[PDB]
RNA sequence: AAUACGUGGGCCUUGUACACACCGCCCGUCAAGCCAUGGGAGUCGGGGGUACCUGAAGGGCGCG
């Protein structure tokens, strides 16, 4: 359940650190974003000599929720923060590593090549 | 014919920042062209220090 004016944590080895919700893509009104989704965000904090920039508007998906995610087998999901990733302009990782677990929901989101990911949940 | 003869050149000394020689040299501002370098709301880095919190391996100390 991410929004606008939400702060993300940036799992990825990109330089941004954090990242700010400005826009829920998918429809007028649509007000959360969940696992999978893709929203555009401001970079708020970046490591230094970074190759993207502080105050860059970029792409992402979610890949991490603290609010709990419903499986159709029954079964939930939640993690301790909100964790996303940046993509191009082409719908692609920024970088190469990914930090963290992140949700099994991804396999099916097209978003394959976050395999990446240390361990799928 | 008239009319009074007293008020630019040479010699000696002196100063010189001139020696094309005072029709000389020469300062400073404004304007023009290159070069280097100061101040500045801020903003971006680099490694070191202090304090705190976490904390591997391997010894020590009493499965911690």
């Amino acid at each position: 359940m991410i929004q606008q004016e939400s702060r993300l944590v940036v799992a990825d080895n990109s330089g941004a650190k954090e990242a700010l919700c400005i826009r829920v893509l998918g429809g007028t009104r649509r007000r959360y974003a969940s696992v999978g989704d893709i929203i555009v965000v401001s970079v708020k904090s970046v490591i230094p000599s970074s190759d993207i920039k502080k105050g860059a508007v970029s792409k992402a998906v979610i890949v991490r929720t603290k609010k709990e995610v419903r499986r159709p087998d029954g079964s939930y999901i939640r993690f301790d923060d909100n964790a996303c990733v940046l993509l191009n302009a082409a719908g692609d990782i920024r970088g190469s590593r990914i930090f963290g677990p992140v949700a099994r929901e991804l396999r099916g989101t097209n978003m394959k090549i976050v395999s990446l990911a240390p361990e799928v949940l």
